[PDB]
């Protein structure tokens, strides 16, 4: 029930970092997915973090497994600093490029200078890559208050949505950094030249930016079903995993 059940301490040291890194998208990413109802209720579970109670994926159920074992090829994405957003798109199908909704994750890398803002795709904007470069690591409780003010921002935000269109389809998208090579393709994911681009008039919503040592993670989010932009108290990738 204590943070350290679920996430590293000692936050400032590279490797609890990359760890925590990747737990935590795994961890909002199971909260989402059962909260906007795209799984199973069977494939979640409750857990507690300090005073919070937040989502598990529950792996003894196969489609559940099956998406928490997408993030094991991420580990080594985050390790070699080629993960730059993951992002979980909602949509229906035949349309894969028309987005109703999405949770991005933005990575930056230990005091990376600046980042380019793409122009054609994605989410992030010049104010959202300026709230990502001035974030700073302070220490890990100070991590585990900002974990908790985050979630419950995430949780409001999904209060205020309407419910996503029954049969709703969602896919993991994937974008690098400069660093990673050329057809880079993380473990479990597919090599596209396609990541989501959004309506000019798509709603937003900034959740909130949750740093380790070596890793900030911002969470932006876009949804046709909040109605304007925005208890838990105890060389792309794709992957069709859900």
């Amino acid at each position: 029930s204590q943070w350290k059940a679920t996430f590293p301490v000692d936050l400032e040291i590279e490797k609890n970092s990359e760890m925590f890194a990747l737990r935590y998208i795994k961890c909002a990413s199971a909260f989402i997915l059962d909260r906007r109802g795209i799984l199973d209720e069977k494939c979640f579970k409750t857990r507690t973090i300090d005073k919070l109670l937040v989502t598990a994926f529950q792996s003894s159920v196969p489609a559940a497994k099956r998406v928490s074992s997408t993030f094991d090829g991420l580990r080594d994405a985050i390790q070699q600093g080629y993960l730059r957003e993951f992002a979980i798109v909602f949509y229906k199908k035949p349309n894969e490029e028309d987005i109703n909704e999405v949770f991005a994750f933005r990575f930056a890398y230990g005091d990376e200078g600046e980042i380019f803002v793409s122009l054609n795709n994605g989410i992030d904007t010049n104010e959202s890559s300026q709230e990502l470069l001035q974030a700073k690591f302070v220490d890990t409780d100070n991590t585990k208050q900002m974990f908790a003010s985050t979630i419950k921002k995430l949780h409001r935000c999904i209060k205020k949505m309407e419910p996503l269109p029954q049969g709703s389809d969602a896919s993991f998208r994937v974008s690098y950094t400069e660093k990673a090579p050329k057809d880079y393709t993380p473990e479990g994911y597919l090599l596209s030249p396609m990541f989501y681009t959004l309506n000019q008039d798509i709603r937003k919503a900034s959740i909130g930016i949750v740093c380790g040592g070596h890793h900030k993670i911002q969470m932006l989010a876009a949804s046709q079903y909040l109605k304007q932009d925005f208890p838990n108290m105890s060389p792309y990738g794709l992957s069709q995993g859900i």
